[PDB]
């Protein structure tokens, strides 16, 4: 007989039961990645805010679990179980998945197996790949399956016909919270990378290139000189003083490949960079007009680069400024720069500077334009003193 | 072509439609077990409280159905149809089922086939086996399937890839009552046994061994001297004056096999005994410590055992008694037995004895403890006369 | 019945002063307590000990039954018949017993396959040291096996 029984026999031990207690009892599933060190993988939201987490095997053993690390962005987490005689599953290649491939989802939906010896298997094909824009997670590269995934199936395994592990069941789209044949799983290659990174450092340190990326439609590709069937990631903006700008990356460029990964659409860029660790160079392969180029862009920590940026310009950082000219009573003819916006973390905001203020003098020197203001700001003192107009009133502020 | 069409062709005639009218119209499905005598099987809850039940075949024939018997505990029922030229399907072995085997569920969901010629087939694998603790039915040994089972699928057939009958679709778990890929069917071996027992006696007469069973976890197994991977049904309690107690069964014993059926977990004991008929001996194979033993335990009707139990101790039966000593005004020093609880069926309760009462005298003889009370109870009279303390007051009661 | 009359330098004239005087003291430091037992003057040196530490010294002394309130129990309760053992009046959520799934109202009839008729007997079985103590309890009509580690 044509059956999935033999293959599923060799996969079920690897899938376990996770029980959670917090300040509140949550249940979910887990997969055993490395039976040697006894470490299992599951969804972050399962073990979120958890005092005690308990893992039960098909053996029937109940074991206290220790939390190595977790990542809210990709909804992944790694646990260590202090046990032996654990069994595991062969890991597979999610990048080789094709729509229409048969898959089985193994997990504990509705807490059905009290004793852990009977996980639930549900059967389906791969509906779609590389799902994004779902807004379920910060970083999404989902596998879409019509195999039945319900509450409690999270952290469960999604396996191909051979029984290799290709995904971790995460979320579903439902009008009423029950499975309607649409479910999502995190591809194992992405998931394994996150896990292996977690064990090594205890957390994921992520960086930004400071680039905005736009989907490249065929209509749009023609106007930029490319072929209709051309594919890639269009670069709409490269931010000011960003690692991308330093590398020489420009607007109108089309990202065609990042490192080993090849890029055919914009949504692929964010997922590729998210796996990369901060402080490490990323090889970006682009086409500027129709000329091939290769750029090495630093992937930089968010907080760290925000200090280098403040260091360059301490006083005026985090401020949106517009040149301002108006005849406003009782001030009379007013010429200076207006504070369109201020950052709550900025030196200006701390000083009491507010949006809508008009800066007329800095360090007792009249300011008629932004370029003049930046000059006075450029010369370095412990503090910059500014005089601003707030409504009918005026104020003196000290940016330290 | 790789299809289920040929096999389902030889299965669809066996599945029929059941229509019910009561005081209220209910619809469901049925399967034809014996075409010779024209007997069909279905869920008990379909034909519950039913004045007239009508069966329609794929032939298009509509037939009045007669109710042989039904069992609320396993939610099964047998119907006899007075017709000829009926077709049926080969019955199969549910015990040979494995998780991942392809199965099809045949029934009339939502009443879609008005004329009976087009049952609905739904395709899925076997999600799990031996489901229990669901608390849907009194006796549960369900097959879990992700094939689509909806209202009106009850009493329908669940068939393997060969087209053999392996289950009767019974219940689903859903947040909103629609199929979410989790559905349950009664394994055919169990269902066939119930049916054949019904045909023979018209009802199921069930008995209790008076034994409490606990799941044996590997952690728990070690401390009792067994292997970590050992499996069985731990005997937590053997009731007082029970058939199990007479046979010599004790706490700490592990049921490893009952009759032909081998036992690997606690939930299997209840389902196994449920099939057994009262007044029939059950062969119980246990391990006391690590020593193999065999005991033959009588499976006894509940009403009969409680009459043997009442006969043994007539007056004080159904009473929970605690030795009582207290200095309570206006009684002064009070010594006697206190009625912690009384059974509404008890001789004591009928006599007007209530919980909280303190028995200080029996048959004009002072009672200072339970053992003394039981002695006075042991000597036989048509009635036992007791003197009780009810609050500040006292009462004389006559227990017959 | 002893009367604290002075702690260290601070002299004590009413009860509320004891708590405030000790509250200032740092853990792991000896406190000089001056009392009157009946009408005879005495001086005692009492260790001021951390709460978490003392509760670890306390668990070590009695590992299995710590955090439990136990009462001797005798009752004739169907369907058990004559029941004699110790009843769990209360359990502490931090106790080894509570973790094992032991609940108040349970009646312990056996420990390590040995029948238990009273607290003194239970404490004896608990006193002999194993990694775990196995107990059999009565919960309502049912009975349960628990493993206290």
């Amino acid at each position: 007989m044509p059956s999935l029984a033999p293959v599923l026999k060799n996969a079920m031990p690897a899938i376990v039961n996770v029980a959670v207690q917090g300040y509140f009892e949550s249940i979910g599933s887990g997969v055993i990645i490395d039976p040697k060190n006894g470490i299992i993988i599951t969804n972050d939201h399962v073990i979120r805010n958890a005092n005690l987490i308990t893992v039960t095997l098909q053996d029937g053993r109940r074991l206290k679990a220790r939390l190595i690390g977790g990542d809210s962005e990709t909804d992944l987490a790694v646990l260590k179980i202090d046990a032996k005689n654990l069994k595991s599953l062969v890991i597979g290649d999610s990048d080789k998945l094709e729509v229409g491939d048969y898959v089985v989802a193994i997990g504990n939906p509705f807490g059905l197996n009290s004793f852990g010896n009977s996980q639930s298997a549900t059967f389906g094909i791969v509906s779609a790949l590389k799902r994004s824009d779902l807004n379920i997670e910060g970083v999404e590269n989902f596998i879409q399956t019509d195999a039945a995934i319900n509450p409690g199936n999270a952290g469960g395994a999604l396996v191909n016909a051979k029984g290799e592990l290709i995904g971790i069941n995460t979320a579903i789209i439902s009008p009423y919270g029950g499975n309607v044949g649409i479910g999502f799983a995190i591809p194992i290659n992405m998931a394994k990378d996150v896990a292996q990174q977690i064990i090594k450092f205890g957390s994921i340190h992520r960086g930004l290139m400071g680039i905005f990326v736009q989907h490249l439609t065929p209509e749009l590709a023609q106007s930029m000189g490319y072929a209709e069937d051309f594919q890639g990631a269009l670069v709409s903006q490269v931010n000011q003083n960003s690692p991308a700008q330093l590398a020489g990356l420009k607007s109108g460029d089309v990202i065609v490949q990042i490192n080993d990964t090849k890029i055919t659409q914009a949504t692929q860029v964010k997922t590729t960079i998210s796996l990369l660790r901060a402080g490490s160079t990323a090889k970006i392969k682009i086409l500027r007009d129709n000329k091939p180029l290769t750029l090495d862009v630093e992937v930089t920590d968010i907080k760290k680069h925000e200090q280098k940026l403040q260091s360059n310009n301490p006083f005026l950082y985090g401020l949106a400024l517009r040149n301002f000219e108006q005849e406003s009573p009782p001030h009379g003819n007013v010429v200076g720069v207006q504070v369109v916006g201020a950052s709550e973390t900025s030196a200006g905001w701390r000083a009491g500077l507010r949006p809508g203020d008009i800066i007329i003098s800095a360090n007792k020197t009249p300011v008629k334009d932004i370029k003049s203001l930046q000059a006075v700001a450029h010369e370095k003192g412990k503090q910059l003193l500014v005089q601003v107009l707030r409504g009918a009133g005026a104020l003196y502020l000290l940016i330290i």
